[PDB]
């Protein structure tokens, strides 16, 4: 039903419109719901700058279980340092406004570089959207996560050299996982603009070092960014591979021959998926889709690039093929229900890997959808 679909499309702004009403009545009535664990984290981080006391720092005032610490780059500590200057509600409620505006802002880059532009689709798109579960988790926690990839699509639409590479640059600079966005730069033969963004991402690391200096060093050696420090490896939220296969294993492989072949057969499977798209938003959501995957720690709340994926399978060039459709309402189904959110209740606490059957099969949920998709666009690619 096209005409339904229309009628939808014109009730744009005053979907969205609920949407943002809905959410910041939940965040601002409920209590918990602006928790912001991590916007905490990030206000009380630089809050103890120039004290020597930033990367020894937890938080466990809001979750005393599991205390939050400071695992971000020197670099996001340095950008962060402005926010102790503003008080912590008139910066959460901004916050909320931000990763909002960040949602309609990165499906409207979405929707430009498919080719077209549509302000109502776009409110249509954030406000369905807005409720799937990378969404809605970093909304939450208020992680920093709508932004990074409101930078790196701002990056890809933008075709001047110093532009996207200073974008992804500080974008990796603030959180090391976007970096994988870079490879897509490499894919698209732009290596000024992929060496654009490694020289701003080691300015990064010097201005880190800089200011945060003396208190947070030695980052990549000795510490290796270590997943269990960031938090639980075999968690369902988890939902890299580490995470499934320490839940079907039960004790965490970590760089096990196991994982490794796993690593191996996503990295073919994403190599010929992408090679079997053409326009930008394709490649690029892509391999954010493979970076999900490979990354040792990827929560449900990273995966907000499967978003641009979904505007990718039903406004891209593959609209019209019927797996373009079917996965892209599965990917909508298996999202806005969420079966990592349903299946972490199953399991005792956050910290225990052994499950049985259901609770672990059932926990490469989102790993199986992800590579599902890239064997199909691999052998609908290839034919």
């Amino acid at each position: 039903g096209a005409s339904a679909w229309r009628r939808v499309r014109a009730w744009g702004p005053w979907l969205l419109g609920l949407s943002v009403a809905v959410r910041l009545a939940w965040a601002y009535l409920t209590p918990h719901g602006a928790d912001l664990v991590d916007l905490h984290v990030y206000v009380s981080g630089p809050a103890t700058l120039g004290h020597g006391n930033l990367y020894e720092f937890t938080y466990p005032d809001k979750t005393p279980d599991f205390p939050l610490p400071f695992t971000y780059p020197p670099f996001a500590a340095v950008v962060f340092w402005p926010l102790h200057l503003i008080p912590f509600t008139l910066l959460g409620l901004c916050w909320i406004l931000g990763t909002i505006a960040a949602l309609y802002a990165v499906v409207r880059l979405s929707q430009r570089l498919l080719g077209f532009d549509d302000a109502r689709a776009a409110a249509v798109w954030t406000a369905v959207t807005m409720w799937t579960e990378p969404v809605r988790s970093t909304l939450d926690y208020g992680q920093i996560n709508v932004l990074l990839m409101l930078l790196i699509l701002l990056a890809v639409a933008s075709s001047r050299w110093w532009i996207s590479g200073t974008l992804i640059g500080l974008a990796g600079g603030v959180k090391l996982t976007p970096l994988v966005s870079g490879l897509y730069f490499l894919g698209a033969r732009r290596w000024t603009t992929a060496i654009w963004a490694g020289v701003v991402f080691l300015l990064t690391v010097v201005v880190g070092i800089a200011v945060v200096g003396e208190q947070g060093r030695y980052y990549f050696t000795d510490l290796l960014g270590k997943p269990d420090r960031i938090g639980p490896i075999a968690t369902v939220f988890n939902q890299s591979w580490r995470g499934g296969i320490s839940r079907i294993l039960g004790h965490d492989a970590g760089s096990g021959v196991l994982v490794l072949f796993a690593y191996a057969v996503t990295a073919i499977l994403a190599f010929l998926a992408w090679r079997a798209v053409n326009d930008r938003l394709g490649q690029i959501c892509v391999v954010e889709m493979f970076g999900l995957l490979i990354s040792p720690i990827s929560w449900t709340h990273h995966w907000v690039w499967m978003v641009p994926f979904m505007v990718w399978l039903l406004h891209g060039p593959w609209r019209d093929k019927v797996g373009a459709k079917v996965f892209g309402c599965g990917w909508l189904v298996l999202l806005l229900i969420g079966v990592p959110w349903l299946l972490s209740f199953a399991q005792p606490d956050i910290w225990r890997i052994d499950r049985p059957w259901p609770l672990a099969w059932a926990g490469l949920v989102d790993i199986v959808a992800a590579i599902a998709t890239l064997t199909w666009m691999a052998v609908v690619g290839r034919r």
